[PDB]
């Protein structure tokens, strides 16, 4: 999908994302707000990486110690990984 599309799939689940502008040419970030307290999440995407791979990967080991009140948000977060590898 589209840097595009990301804000309107999460526009559905209701979060909180932004986009770059000129990050497309070379790579383009997404940062997730996992939680309106505060609690936030940054991923990027590399020509060794992106995004959804990285974003996914960070949260790809499954639900850490991090926070349980905020595991539900982790089980969700998988969905936009899962959004992006969406043609």
């Amino acid at each position: 999908m589209n840097i595009n599309d990301l804000i309107r799939e999460i526009k559905n689940k209701d979060y909180t994302v932004k986009l770059s502008g000129t990050d497309s040419n070379s790579i383009t970030q997404l940062i997730i707000r996992v939680n309106n307290d505060g609690n936030e999440y940054v991923i990027s995407e590399s020509e060794n990486e992106s995004i959804v791979e990285k974003f996914i990967s960070a949260f790809k080991n499954g639900w850490n110690q991090e926070y349980e009140d905020e595991e539900e948000f982790y089980n969700d977060m998988q969905t936009i990984t899962l959004k992006s590898e969406l043609n």
